[PDB]
């Protein structure tokens, strides 16, 4: 999670999108969803990012539906948006016991119960979290079969990203369960 603010510059595509949803949270505007191949995802937009301005416009107070307004209003041609990096969320490294484990139980990507002298608990997991991401992979709308497979694959180190469970409830809802497991950016960014 990297500190303070940063410029994305955005092109909407053939079709006339950038493949973002966003979300008022607590008068701001923080992004809902990412779709994959979209030019909001091949720039680096990240579910839970913060958008403080749009074209230089601050977005303070913005309702969802006016951020999407702008938005579908702006000339494709060049949209700068300033971006705070996933300001409710944060990361935590763990390394694989020999059985190959971290430490926790989750249930609908929610973390529910951390394991006695595992890596998780010297490293201060907390409970009542939603996973956001693993490795930098969103997993978000993935099923919990899914999220643990891709704990298997990964190497010993495992950074997740998290994020409190009330914020994460916040954020997502108006938006169907199939859609974040579909249409939500799963991809391994590219280089």
């Amino acid at each position: 999670i990297k500190q303070g603010i940063r410029e994305v510059i955005l092109c909407k595509d053939q079709d006339g999108k950038i493949g973002l949803r966003l979300k008022s949270i607590d008068n701001g505007i923080f992004v809902q969803l990412v779709q994959a191949n979209s030019p909001a995802s091949l720039v680096g937009l990240r579910f839970g990012d913060q958008v403080l301005q749009i074209n230089g416009e601050n977005c303070a107070g913005w309702s969802s539906d006016k951020a999407h307004k702008v938005l579908k209003q702006a000339f494709g041609e060049k949209i700068t948006m300033t971006i705070r990096d996933r300001p409710f969320e944060r990361t935590i490294t763990m390394h694989k016991d020999s059985t190959g484990h971290v430490g926790f139980i989750f249930k609908n990507g929610k973390i529910t119960s951390i394991v006695k002298d595992s890596s998780a608990a010297r490293n201060g997991l907390l409970t009542e979290h939603n996973i956001c991401e693993i490795n930098g992979q969103n997993v978000i709308g993935l099923k919990d079969s899914q999220i643990a497979d891709i704990l298997s694959t990964s190497g010993t180190v495992v950074t997740i990203t998290i994020m409190p469970a009330f914020i994460f409830e916040h954020i997502i809802k108006r938006m169907a369960p199939s859609i974040m497991k579909s249409l939500m950016d799963h991809t391994i960014p590219e280089v």
